[PDB]
């Protein structure tokens, strides 16, 4: 029972149509206290898009381009990258630091569920009190690897198996 | 009907555990020629991964590193960038460049269905006979909208309706 | 009277010191609603450093490291990218775009006087309703001076000296 | 007296208009035997620009681009990255590091008091003399934090207390 | 007789000219399972180029456009990254990660010998059964030029020459 | 007879081993007023290194790292981007913008002919008195290419052929 996406994602979720203005982006931003929208698909076979605070601002604001004639389309991401509602929330962070966004839409084959960003996993996550610790659980899980092979090539009362087990101990106690 | 993922991805797939060593992976790779491996989840409750030939050549050889004392979880990739099943070929493609990937798994749920690459966008892709031209066709429908609030706000009959119309049969025309 | 840095950012910032837990650091921003912390500098030679959101998911989470045993220190920016107070707003959202951060404190000499960020940018920047157009107004101000130079060696009353504010008027126009 | 960005700047900076020709940027860099110009703020309320050799080579040489017909304006960076002249030189080459830039100018409130640069920090620093070890001094601050705070939950004279101290020994010692 | 570029190349490669469409590239790619195409020199003081499959997807599939009236030249890579026929393998391993390549021609002077791939580096090099360790191999030079100074400063009988040596043995053993 | 790297490549370099102390780098490029070392191959089949005064900053300086106790081939970059002495320097140029370079070396087999830097291609080059204007003229001999199709189809006296090289002089005319 690891910590998913969808029991820490945002369920309320803000649209725009593509041929919106940036301006009307801004405008319904401010007014719902917002730092995302999702783009409404125009139609079923149409993937999901999103517009951020941050795009809006280094796309429009830093060259001084004007909100009121360029349109959502011209600064959303479409398609993103996607988190399937089961994907533990530490896979999400890692997703997250490997693509460097910090929010996806979480999606059930082609329907939105929520959006998942990076305050939810910081305010949500149980990252504080149980540390997954991913890299050192795998080099353990590798360790049994080893043991299960060193026992079965050199018997179960080996002091080889003995020690290969030993191997996963002091792993384990650092 | 536009072309999706699942229609051009690959359903052979070959696996991998995350405590192999790279030399393992490597052996795997030669004999069955092969330029991916999907790292099998441990469990129901662990994400798909994956470890390619850049991996092992970036992370392994660049520096002369032992790729039979290095383990696949130690260079592979997990969680990836995962492609839904349905998502048009052309999202793929742009998926593929905004992230820097250039293969994915493609999944439904939490099930792997195949796996989609740069080499199958290329061969299987309707992309050279029916360039889907994605900005193009965005701002169309924009022009669209716009006709629709000038001719509800000005009357079909205007000429200003006419015109919004014009607007979309000129850009059509280029 | 071009809207500057200090006009709209935040006057309130909270602090933490380098040496507290990363948990500190989470428990502290849960609390207060917050996206980033001010590193309090040890003294007055040492300069500010910047926390975020964005630190703790990227460089705890991802990799469930344990945020009890590592400190803010580990994870901090020091020292960051400054904004002075009088810096246009405009010129503040090209510095967050080139550097790609989203925030950045506002500093007078070495005194902190609030932060500045993407979201005060959005909210109460005058970018929607004064579009600066940077790159417009640059191209206009040399076609000026080549205006100047054109009339000077030539004379006011020259059909080029026309011209050339000529071209001054046609760029204006669009 | 940690060694400051003002002590190893130079001050003797030129400058250039935003409108002058990429040509006259280069005509005026050979002769002067220089690497950086400093663009010419057009007003008090306009911040100041830089415009490199490399700006010139990567923008303009590598395409061939005409120089003689390209303006400043279009290569140079506005706003920059800015030290403020305490800054120790130590975190004046992490902001470097951090940015990926090789020379800032020097600036106090918006007043240009020099430039600074990666060759300054090379030839004028102390930093083969003195190291400063950024890391290991902030792990150390926090040793002596902990060793407060266990001296005041058990007592000066515990052992505890005299150990959390012989940590701060021990990492003095390596 | 450590393992070179030349030993590992492919030397059969397949040719088009710049001027030939996107889609005259992916037509000859299909047909002879091609990765990627050298662009051909105009004339011997024109550098090779190279177009990969990837160059087709990011660039001409990604936006959807047309293949059929795009040319080779506005994808290719020109001029490229370099591999000289005796570099040793590693050492193009490592050429590869530093600049983001996963294929280089193999050049002398001015003449194409053949392609080198990541596919070939993992095929065909030795890395799985000599790992060269670099950085490591390095370090011990180094304490050999240490200790034959030291040697030289106190005598060969002296314990600190003795003892340098054993610096030399000491990471031999690891 | 367009200018080639080695018309204006520096022939004096200055060297160093890989096991010197990035204090002895220092030391040799203050007293020599230099940017760059080339790291000294070990023999003859051992590539070029490189190590750069912004190597020295981001790497040694930055962190307070001793310099006396890292050793230069902690920091070179080895191999490096090579340049052939017959590449035009327009390539260099664009070769140096593809992979964020500065300098590289010139190679000859692997034999080292000299330097290159962003500084000579600056000084030396011919790029103010002759802008290649490289897509440009890559754009124009495609419709040269265009043109003998159209005229060998239909016939040099077809109104197609005089078209098809009145758009190979429409596009000389811009």
């Amino acid at each position: 029972m690891v910590l998913q996406a969808q029991e820490i994602m945002t369920q309320n979720v803000v649209t725009i149509r593509g041929s919106a203005t940036v301006a009307d982006a801004v405008k319904l931003m401010k007014e719902k206290k917002l730092r995302g929208l999702i783009v409404e698909p125009r139609h079923e076979q149409d993937p999901y898009g999103i517009v951020t605070e941050t795009d809006i601002v280094y796309k429009v604001a830093a060259f001084g381009h004007d909100p009121k004639t360029m349109r959502v389309y011209e600064i959303m991401a479409k398609p993103c990258v996607v988190v399937n509602p089961e994907l533990g929330v530490e896979y999400v962070a890692r997703l997250f630091a490997q693509t460097r966004i910090r929010r996806a839409p979480v999606i059930q084959g082609k329907t939105l569920l929520g959006i998942i960003s990076v305050s939810d996993i910081l305010f949500k996550s149980d990252f504080v009190e149980k540390p997954k610790r991913l890299f050192i659980e795998d080099e353990i899980e590798a360790a049994r690897e080893d043991a299960r092979a060193i026992c079965a090539a050199k018997g179960e009362t080996s002091p080889d198996c003995a020690a290969a087990w030993d191997v996963v101990e002091e792993l384990q106690a650092e």
